[PDB]
């Protein structure tokens, strides 16, 4: 049985760079996938998209659109201390949080900073 860690590493292996917004999306997909016992179908959709010739980035976006736990789901809230706990390559993707953010519209997660600041990660 594929674990959350295994799937994260499988997906990371297809991505360029490090700590990018797509890396965080992998984290969110794996976390929510584990919590809903859906790692197997997520892995299968990921591999099927690649086998079709989609880029790995496209494959990850297609997951948020084709795997039902992500359809019209809100991004998860992640509590962090400061903006510096967010990876460097994610910094320019951080945005003010919109009224009703959705994962399948590109809102990966929402960071809640300890001082009350909030930032959404947008792809
Ligand atoms: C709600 C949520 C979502 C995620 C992706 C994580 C990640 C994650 C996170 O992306 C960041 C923390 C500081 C900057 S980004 C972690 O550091 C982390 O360990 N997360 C994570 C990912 C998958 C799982 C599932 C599992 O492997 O059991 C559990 C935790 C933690 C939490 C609490």
């Amino acid at each position: 049985d594929i674990s959350a860690k295994d799937l994260r590493n499988i997906m990371y292996d297809h991505l360029p760079g490090f700590g990018t917004a797509f890396h965080q999306l992998v984290q969110v997909i794996c976390k929510l996938g584990k919590d809903s016992n859906s790692l197997d179908i997520i892995h299968a959709e990921f591999q099927a998209s690649l086998a079709e010739g989609d880029s790995p980035q496209c494959a990850l976006i297609q997951i948020t659109k084709r795997v039902p736990i992500f359809q019209d789901a809100a991004p998860p809230v992640i509590h962090i201390r400061s903006r510096g706990d967010i990876p460097r390559a994610c910094q320019k993707s951080l945005r003010p949080v919109p009224p009703s953010p959705k994962i399948d519209r590109g809102w990966v997660c929402v960071f809640q900073l300890q001082d009350g600041k909030t930032l959404g990660l947008k792809i």
